[PDB]
């Protein structure tokens, strides 16, 4: 039993994770094969930031001013190139840590995993989505952007972040593995607008599945709703428009259960209009957007990695 | 910025897991040098977990009635012996993967990253607090037992926990990694009760002072108080007596925000006798006791491992 915000295990991240350092600029950077992957603006400098011309500025860059450093060894950089907003460093040795990788693009909603890193060096793992304003949530000091978001299929590493920027708001931007940037953000150091943060309606119904799940069922109520009639109440509180898509995919688990997806959009429904009363469900006080459904189906069935 | 719950990297701890099966009973084991570390109940059956004689049924079991697994691998157990709760398989090869470690028993509201595994195979990491009731509050299905919670510094790992039980209140028991129980349970498929969670009073003081260094600071009172005066309201909330020592652990917290620890304590003890009203504090809705004083100070300076 019991269910936990979870993050997949990064040690095949690890591996991968070396310091790229050019001028005085330093960040982190993803060594797969005989590329390394890391934010261009490392060729920046403080002033550059304020409104910097990433072509003009490449330009006076060679190949040697790029020190990559893996560990104690360094690694000999024969080949850059910019890739939208991500630098692509051709070296002279492929990683011998390499797992099976994938660059894919998620979408609005879906989780993965961010490992942290600081002069190459991971600090910490931690879970978290993408917002559907293309903002994440997470933990990131100076010198963690190039760490990556990920999610794992068994034995494959499916790249999906990598941290570029913080908004004045306190929020978090950052881009593909391709370079192109989730939502309206440019990597220039300009005040900008993360834009209305809404919740991830089908998320919310997932994670109040894993509660029912888990012996915590007192938000049933003894109603039901239509798809329309809910998302009249969910407009007024932001939430994302549910689909006859997020009820299918909802299926499995309402078949677990035997609550039908409708009779938990009344649930939840209640629970916007009524608050919550100071009770908790699995042990948080407000209603958590941060779980796929099938973050909650493997977690349910324990689906393992390697 | 940012303030998230982060677990250390699982990537040491991956290396040293593997499956431990016996008889028709399997969970996962802790590799380190030429010894593999597993629950003890790996020998009993549904029936004998009902009410076991450890040292009578490991009697009736060899060597070679212990199929250690590591991937493909299948390792040659040459010895055994039971350390209290916990099995010792010794086997005829060192882990090559095996990290600088130390068994540690840790105090009560420390933290710990706990890598879920089956099949000797990880599946997620988190990060959980010792409560003083000497339980957990993890996600453990069946074939979870095994797993390893831990803490790392910089190339040293700390194993410090081993999950054996879930008790009937759905929350989680184990041992360190020398077999003794955290608390009075016992590796027996009885009743037992957890005694009252009492809330960390440490940890929430430096969880209010993250949120102060991540702008969210709205929860900062006109009010002071003493020590035996906010234990007296701490009693009434079922939390745990705030002492010297912990003022003393507050201290690089207390002098980076330039709010004294009795300062906070007001301002603590007034969210505990007037609530919330609905606002949030980092995210949450209520008060998180899962970060230790060292927890934050590690995030908002980034200490990194390898």
């Amino acid at each position: 039993s019991g269910f936990r915000k979870m993050a997949f295990p990064s040690g095949k991240v690890e591996g991968c994770m070396v310091q790229v350092t050019c001028g005085t600029t330093t960040l982190n950077g993803l060594w797969l094969d005989d590329v390394v992957y890391c934010p261009r603006h490392v060729i920046c400098t403080s002033e550059d930031m304020l409104n910097p011309n990433y072509e003009d500025l490449l330009i006076r860059k060679s190949n040697h001013n790029f020190l990559v450093q893996a560990g104690n060894v360094q690694l000999r950089v024969i080949g850059h190139s910019m890739q939208n907003c991500v630098l692509k460093l051709k070296v002279d040795t492929a990683n011998p840590k390499t797992p099976k990788y994938k660059f894919v693009r998620i979408q609005p909603g879906q989780t993965f995993s961010v490992l942290a890193c600081y002069n190459g060096s991971p600090s910490g793992v931690y879970q978290c989505a993408m917002r559907p304003n293309f903002t994440i949530k997470g933990s990131f000091l100076n010198g963690s952007c190039g760490s990556v978001g990920f999610n794992i299929d068994y034995d494959c590493v499916s790249f999906c972040y990598m941290h570029h920027m913080e908004l004045p708001t306190g929020v978090h931007a950052g881009t593909d593995l391709e370079g192109n940037f989730y939502g309206p953000f440019v990597d220039r150091q300009t005040a900008q607008a993360a834009g209305t943060d809404t919740t991830i309606t089908v998320n919310v119904l997932a994670w109040l599945y894993a509660a029912v799940i888990n012996g915590d069922r007192w938000f049933l109520n003894r109603f039901t709703t239509t798809l329309n009639d809910f998302n009249l109440v969910a407009m007024k509180y932001n939430y994302e428009p549910l689909t006859q898509d997020h009820v299918d995919i909802l299926g499995p688990l309402s078949a677990q259960t035997g609550i039908a997806v409708l009779d938990m959009c009344a649930s939840l429904k209640e629970l916007l209009q009524n608050g919550m009363n100071g009770r908790t469900i699995l042990g948080s006080a407000l209603l958590e957007d941060e779980f796929t459904p099938f973050d909650v189906v493997r977690q349910c069935s324990g689906v393992t990695f390697q």
